[PDB]
Parts: structure tokens; C-alpha cells; sequence
DNA sequence: AATAGGAGAAGTAGGG
DNA sequence: TCCCTACTTCTCCTA
């Protein structure tokens, strides 16, 4: 399979869905979702995983919040903004 | 009212 | 026979 953070970084480094996700500072590993178009990106993540239900941003964020312990993805005080770690970027 | 944010509980998929 | 990993799903509260 493929992990959730690896899936978001690939979209960023392929320029796929520029309307749903984008860098805020490639150096700081900061990225942000689109308020009005994030669900389109959420739908893809669910289909690509073959999940039983339709993936939503709420369920995707619930999984992103787990990365706070390990450290692959940390939340930022900005709206819909997150940040990769220096390790994953490498 | 809208939107984002959070998380415990219990569950599935896949591998060992 | 069971557990680990990595989410997933549902529900409820909160800013």
C-alpha cells in the first residue's frame, strides 16, 4: 500500500491537484489545503486506498492528527495548514 | 450558521 | 492463535 503522507507529498511534487493543495514554503515543508476544493483531493485518497466508504476531509484530518506523535506531519496554527518534517522531505 | 479543529472508541487491511 | 501497523469510521465536543 501507500501511506497518507507519502500520498500528499507526491501530489505536491507532481503538481497534480494545484487547486486542492499547494506549498506555503517548500523549504519549511509547509503546505495548505483549499477550503472549497479539498474534498476533491479527499475523494481521490479514498478511491486510491479502496476504502469501503467515501473519504472526506474530516476523516483525512483525523488520520493526519495521528502523525503528531510520530512526527511525519504536524499541524500549524494557520487555517488548513500543515507541515512535513525535515526527514520526510529528504 | 459555517467552517475548522479535536479525539476516544471500535473497526478494517495487510503482514508477520 | 495473536499482535503490530496504518489508517478508517463513527460520534461527540469545541473554537
Amino acid at each position: 500500500k501507500i501511506r497518507l503522507y507519502q500520498f500528499l507529498l507526491d501530489l505536491l511534487r507532481s503538481g497534480d491537484m494545484k487547486d486542492s493543495i499547494w506549498w506555503v514554503d517548500k523549504d519549511k515543508g509547509t503546505f495548505q489545503f483549499s477550503s472549497k476544493h479539498k474534498e476533491a483531493l479527499a475523494h481521490r485518497w479514498g478511491i486510491q486506498k479502496g476504502n469501503r466508504k467515501k473519504m472526506t476531509y474530516q476523516k483525512m484530518a483525523r488520520a493526519l492528527r495521528n502523525y503528531g506523535k510520530t512526527g511525519e506531519v504536524k499541524k500549524v496554527k494557520k487555517k488548513l495548514t500543515y507541515q512535513f518534517s525535515g526527514e520526510v522531505l529528504g
